């Protein structure tokens, strides 16, 4: 609270540590239905039906442009990735397995880099 400091950890890391995340993320031979937004007009039902649309190259511009204030926002829109893909693709699905795969991937190395 007001002057009861908690220790907290060293942050000076984290931008980089998150860039080398993600270019392990988009370089991820199941990352393709995730590269670019997903296409309004070429996927019936998407705009509706997912209310915050999500992608790689969307995470990797508001990173190279100070748009997370912390790396916990920066999880909470990669993970909006794939639950936006388990809201509209099924499990055995191509794109809807591809999801699964990439959240696996993406929460092992989330848990190795910060994770002590
Ligand atoms: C992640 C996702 N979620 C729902 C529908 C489709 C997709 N991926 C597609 C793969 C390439 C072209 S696309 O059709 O615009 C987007």
């Amino acid at each position: 609270s007001m002057s009861v400091k908690k220790p907290k950890r060293d942050d000076s890391k984290d931008l980089a540590l998150c860039s080398m995340i993600l270019t392990e993320m988009e370089t991820h031979e199941d990352a393709w239905p995730f590269l670019l937004p997903v296409n309004l007009k070429l996927v019936p039902g998407y705009k509706k039906v997912i209310k915050k649309p999500m992608d790689f190259s969307t995470i990797r511009e508001k990173l190279s442009s100070g748009q997370y204030p912390n790396l916990e926002t920066f999880a909470l829109d990669v993970r909006l990735v794939f639950d936006n893909c388990e809201t509209f693709n099924e499990d055995d699905s191509d794109i809807g397995r591809a999801g699964h795969n990439m959240r696996k991937y993406f929460e092992k190395k989330w848990t190795d880099t910060f994770k002590v």
